[PDB]
DNA sequence: CGCTAGTCGACAT
DNA sequence: TCGACTAGCG
């Protein structure tokens, strides 16, 4: 996500507990409920043994959240974002490479070096994350599968008014333009709660307190979709937002050395990968629960042209989108690997 | 001070 | 995977 936006923006922050939404809906990322409870069965994974500790994981937290009247909705990630497969290969290169070094560490005696290689290595899978579907509605609990990203797909639930909080540990909820974010929720409830009007209390942050300004200060200090130039963090480019009375913000980044007094080069494609990434933050297809159809994660401007968003996510059927949020066809072999049906008893 | 890139812990015995 | 945290550099 955006590194160090949450020691940026600590202002906004407030330590909370998960009561005050009791009654409530708030959709949860999984996957970071996923990650950590592989952790502690991370060593059975990456040698392929079975164990499925990690739903007991899933579940205590989902349980927690059921005793204190809260209603969760858990989003899983779908498929891979096409501007994203190099960077995910690079990442499946390394757990590769953690899981044979290892293996040769624990051939040499030491398992507490290995224990930190094998953690590092853990890959989520879809069919991982199905049988966490599996235990999530056999207790009531709603599942829903993101067309992509679930970063885009929280992002809708919590500004169409299903939910009204979103449990996550990433920060690109932030610059999605999410409402209420929790951040760093234990077993037990005790989480750090960011609003979006409460972004004003941040006194370094200025003027870019607006969710356009924001989003363009986030992509700029570097993001999953563009790299940041160097030499641009979350303070300068925060600076520059704030010294750049322009609305056009093209012309901004083309005057980057102007607003900041440094010797910085744009370069062309660069500029495309800011549209790229500004256009992937508003416009990633998302799935619209209620009406069942894939939808962006933002309304289209009258001036975008939605043929040449490829990079956020192609269209397919709905009936497809449909199976495929549901969790009963696969990712990945596009077969139907369940049947699940809500309407015989979001 | 700000930014880069790297280290390291998470879980739970 | 994602963050917190720090030495090193402008
Ligand atoms: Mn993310
Ligand atoms: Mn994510
Ligand atoms: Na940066």
């Amino acid at each position: 996500g955006i590194q160090g936006l949450l020691q940026f923006i600590k202002e906004a922050s407030e330590p909370i507990h998960v009561r005050k939404y009791k009654g409530q809906v708030v959709a949860v990322d999984t996957y970071c409920w996923l990650h950590k409870g592989a952790i502690a069965c991370a060593e059975k994974l990456a040698k392929g043994e079975p164990t499925d500790r990690y739903v007991g994981f899933c579940m205590k937290f989902v349980n927690m959240l059921l005793s204190h009247g809260i209603k969760p909705i858990l989003v899983f990630d779908g498929c891979t974002l096409p501007s994203k497969k190099e960077v995910e290969r690079s990442r499946r290169e390394r757990r590769q490479a953690n899981l044979l070094k290892g293996k040769q560490l624990l051939r040499e005696g030491k398992v507490s070096e290995a224990r930190e290689c094998f953690t590092r290595s853990i890959n989520i899978t879809h069919a991982m994350a199905h049988k966490v579907i599996k235990a999530a509605r056999s207790q009531g609990v709603d599942c829903l599968v993101a067309p992509y990203e679930a970063d885009a797909q929280l992002a809708y639930l919590n500004k169409a008014g299903i939910v009204q909080a979103i449990i996550t540990e990433d920060s690109d909820l932030l610059a999605f333009g999410c409402k209420k974010v929790i951040l760093k929720m234990d077993q037990f409830g005790n989480g750090l709660e960011i609003d979006q009007a409460r972004l004003g209390m941040c006194r370094q942050l200025g003027d870019v307190f607006t969710e356009e300004k924001f989003r363009y200060m986030c992509i700029l200090s570097g993001c999953d979709y563009l790299s940041s130039l160097r030499g641009i963090g979350l303070a300068k480019a925060c600076k520059v937002l704030r010294l750049a009375n322009n609305p056009d913000i093209v012309k901004v980044i083309k005057k980057i050395g102007h607003y900041l007094k440094m010797n910085i080069t744009v370069p062309e494609d660069y500029i495309n990968g800011f549209i790229r990434a500004n256009n992937t933050f508003l416009y990633q297809l998302v799935f619209d629960p209620i009406k069942r159809k894939l939808i962006p994660l933002n309304a289209y401007e009258d001036d975008v042209d939605p043929e040449t968003l490829s990079y956020a996510g192609q269209y397919v059927d709905d009936s497809i989108a449909l199976q495929i949020a549901l969790g009963n066809k696969d990712i990945n072999t596009f077969e139907q690997i369940d049947d699940y049906n809500p309407d015989t008893a979001l």
